[PDB]
């Protein structure tokens, strides 16, 4: 299990929880010098327990597929909470089972969904470890379009900093202030899997991708990336999702 306390949170503690939790997920191959999540894990060794405190010190555990780092569901107080999808009802069969009740939201978890029973698009939420707190504290109790937003926020600030140092960062520059994501924070987002997939096949292409992925810079300017020696490669993305899971 790994753990944050947003009590007394600052850069440092933050940037080792993303240290911790990026550090729990099991590989047995780097790619590029990048950890390749595994195909797949059977059993309840596939989900790892992330556990979330409060400024209050209340808390939730978020179960995390360890292959592709997705959150599937959570437990607060004595109510488990799973995503409207398969993936979730499986991990519901393993995690949280002593739960007095199981709520399944009605959405599934990716961000088309989430958006949508948010009524706002990732691009007007802010973010940040204040958002951290509200959102710990949304999901405490239930409230279905609230605890959309709340977990448009956990993703970001937990999975997708896990994903890319650049989104880490991100996170630790809004310690005490929420800001919305960058343009390039969301492109990040949005290209994980298309860059997983590239930077395996670059393995044996020379370490040229197939296909370009397109994102934003920065600077807010629109790039391609069509190489491992690009700084989206060698600096930024830190977890593979394994191409067989593409
Ligand atoms: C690889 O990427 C860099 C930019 O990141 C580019 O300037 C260079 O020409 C590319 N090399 C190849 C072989 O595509
Ligand atoms: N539930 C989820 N967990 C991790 N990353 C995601 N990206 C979109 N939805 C997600």
């Amino acid at each position: 299990d790994v753990s944050f306390r947003l009590s007394g949170a600052d850069p440092s503690s933050y940037g080792m929880f993303i240290k911790d939790l990026r550090n729990a997920l099991p590989h047995t191959e780097k790619v590029y010098n990048i950890p390749l999540l595994l195909p797949s894990v059977s059993g309840a060794g596939r989900y790892l327990l992330m556990h979330l405190f409060n400024y209050d010190g209340n808390t939730i555990t978020v179960a995390v597929d360890v292959t592709n780092v997705y959150i599937m569901g959570y437990l607060a107080l004595t109510t488990s909470y799973f995503f409207n999808e398969p993936a979730a009802d499986l991990a519901s069969q393993y995690v949280f089972r002593s739960a007095r009740r199981k709520i399944t939201l009605p959405y599934s978890g990716n961000y088309e969904r989430l958006q949508i029973a948010a009524g706002k698009p990732r691009e007007k939420i802010p973010i940040g470890l204040p958002a951290l707190d509200t959102a710990i504290s949304t999901l405490l109790h239930y409230d279905s379009t609230a605890a959309a937003g709340a977990l448009l926020v956990l993703i970001q600030t937990t999975a997708e900093a896990a994903r890319f140092k650049y989104i880490e960062q991100q996170i630790q520059e809004r310690a005490y202030r929420d800001e919305v994501p960058s343009s390039a924070t969301i492109s990040l987002e949005n290209s994980w899997s298309g860059l997983s997939k590239q930077i395996q096949l670059a393995q044996g292409n020379n370490g040229v991708f197939r296909t370009p992925t397109v994102l934003v810079d920065s600077k807010g300017n629109r790039v391609q990336i069509t190489n491992v020696t690009s700084n989206v490669v060698t600096s930024n993305i830190q977890l593979l999702l394994n191409t067989k899971n593409i």
